[PDB]
């Protein structure tokens, strides 16, 4: 089996989670989900940031050790990806030793190289973004005598502060032309590539400066063993998530050999130039291979902006979830916001999409379907012969180009497409109920074999629609094979949808249809 590896970014548990940890989680579960499908062997990473003084400030706030406070975070985290029904392989914590091992390992190891080198840092520091910023970058800076002595981070938004404290620092520097002669042989790294260039422009162009990779003014985060006064800068930390959790440095590194390097790491446009310079850099002076992709979707947007834990102008999942259901607020997520741009959340996009979508095109086309067989075969859908109607040929060819064409999107990430093709067909498959009128061929018994084939049709049509959709929709699959009593796992499978008309036997669908949605 070839191996597929597919990693969401680790986030900070300073808060509740929203929709937009939901995106990256979910569309995450999709690939993987469809990977597996595809007879890849996958591994799917997910977990949680949990050094840096974000959290550490944030526990003494609620007056709880930085542990507790984490456990308690941490557990919401896990109670909402198991209710969104995410199959990570794996949930790594930085505050596990398997992790704490492997950056101390780094760290002396990059230190030894000589890499690394002490100094101090004087500059200013967001403890809301853990992001270093010149004075230049600060929006609203203040100025006095000519200096600019205070500001906010162009990123939160957050005031910055002033940091001059003894620092470690890695000389990511001298790995410059490096890194551009590789973004010259991989010019498709980023995904879409149309985030590349800004990134360039911004963060390389000015000059990559030596990168502060410990803090000595507080203490929660992995301790630099040879220097313990230390403490290894989150980002460092958080980055090595991605080949600590496979057990690099460790006795037995099979996981670490199957699945590094990464095949996509997922994750929005404010995180990339982590992913894609300081990330890569550090991987060439550990001497590893490079991740193959970075895909950077967009934010989720409310009417003042970008959705932020730290703002609250949020949208929580458990509430989409518990009032409107799972595959409602999975099908909203990975349809309504295309992954190569920004999109904005509004309660009546998600009910459109939750009622004409999902309810009226699938449920009904389900519900329609099972009636007529129910009334006319007396529940006894007649086995699938042949194209014997004048617009089948032409619907049969539709189907495996629906599948040829969701596969195109699917390879590139394109969910929302993926999900606009499959909706093509299922509305094409409703549109055949109106085209045949079943109904005037239940009239004469001359008829019945053409009636039966026009019934063959409309559920070979859903099965299709159906196994496409298992990677998106984890309950209205299953429900859709039970009531139309497919019990065969390999009329679910994508292999089963290379030759049309698979039902060559007679079937007794459910007498008793329920609604496939909610
Ligand atoms: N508005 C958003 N749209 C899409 N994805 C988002 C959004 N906000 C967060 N994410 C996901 O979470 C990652 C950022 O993680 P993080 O824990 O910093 O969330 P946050 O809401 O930006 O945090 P905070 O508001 O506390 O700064 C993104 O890279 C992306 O994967
Ligand atoms: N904003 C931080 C969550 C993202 C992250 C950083 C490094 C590795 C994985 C995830």
């Amino acid at each position: 089996k070839e191996t597929f590896y597919i990693t969401t970014p680790i986030y900070y548990p300073s808060g509740n989670l929203h929709i937009g940890h939901a995106y990256s989680t979910v569309a995450g579960d999709v690939i993987a989900r469809y990977k597996r499908m595809q007879g890849y062997d996958v591994r799917y990473l997910t977990g949680t940031d949990e050094h840096g003084q974000k959290i550490q400030e944030k526990a003494q706030k609620a007056g709880k050790t930085e542990i507790e406070y984490l456990d308690e975070m941490i557990a919401g985290i896990k109670q909402l990806w198991a209710k969104l029904e995410i199959s990570n392989d794996d949930f790594i914590r930085t505050t596990e030793e398997r992790h704490k091992h492997v950056v101390e390992q780094v760290f002396e190891r990059l230190l030894k190289q000589g890499d690394i080198y002490l100094g101090e840092y004087e500059g200013w520091y967001s403890v809301p973004d853990e992001t270093y910023y010149t004075e230049s970058q600060l929006v609203d800076p203040q100025y006095e005598n000519g200096k600019i002595i205070g500001g906010k981070s162009p990123d939160s938004g957050h005031e910055v502060e002033l940091v001059k404290e003894e620092s470690y620092f890695f000389n990511i520097s001298k790995y410059t032309d490096r890194l551009l002669e590789f973004y010259d042989q991989n010019p498709d790294f980023i995904q879409p590539p149309s985030r590349k260039n800004e990134m360039i422009n911004n963060f390389i162009k000015p000059g990559l400066a030596d990168l502060a990779v410990s803090r000595t003014s507080f203490n929660w985060g992995v301790h630099v063993p040879s220097n313990p006064k230390h403490v290894v800068y989150v980002w460092i930390d958080a980055l090595v998530n991605y080949i600590s959790a496979l057990g690099y440095l460790s006795d037995d590194e099979s996981l670490f050999n199957k699945y590094w390097p990464a095949d996509i790491h997922l994750m929005a446009k404010e995180i990339v130039r982590f992913h894609s310079i300081i990330w890569p850099i550090l991987l060439m002076a550990l001497d590893l291979p490079l991740p193959k992709k970075v895909f950077a979707h967009g934010w989720i947007l409310m009417k003042d902006g970008k959705m932020s834990k730290s703002k609250g102008n949020v949208v929580d999942p458990n509430i989409l979830i518990d009032r409107y259901g799972l595959d409602a607020t999975r099908y909203y997520l990975m349809r309504e916001l295309p992954f190569g741009s920004d999109g904005v959340f509004t309660p009546e996009a998600f009910v459109e999409r939750t009622n004409f979508d999902l309810a009226n095109d699938l449920g009904n086309l389900v519900n329609r379907t099972i009636s007529m067989v129910n009334k006319y075969f007396d529940g006894e859908l007649p086995a699938y012969q042949g194209p014997l109607h004048e617009l089948d040929e032409e619907m049969e060819a539709m189907a495996l180009e629906t599948v040829k064409s969701y596969t195109e999107s699917m390879e590139s990430l394109q969910f929302s497409v993926a999900l606009s093709t499959v909706w093509k067909f299922i509305s094409r498959t409703n549109k055949y109920i109106d085209e045949t009128t079943p109904w005037v061929l239940a009239k004469d018994d001359s008829q019945k074999d053409m009636l039966g084939n026009v019934m063959a049709h409309l559920v070979e049509n859903i099965r299709y629609a159906a196994v496409l959709l298992r990677p998106f929709l984890t309950h209205a699959p299953k429900e859709i094979f039970e009531q139309l009593n497919i019990n065969n796992p390999q009329f679910m499978e994508f292999s089963s949808l290379e030759q049309y008309g698979v039902l060559n036997e007679s079937i007794m669908v459910t007498g008793q249809p329920k609604p496939i949605f909610p």
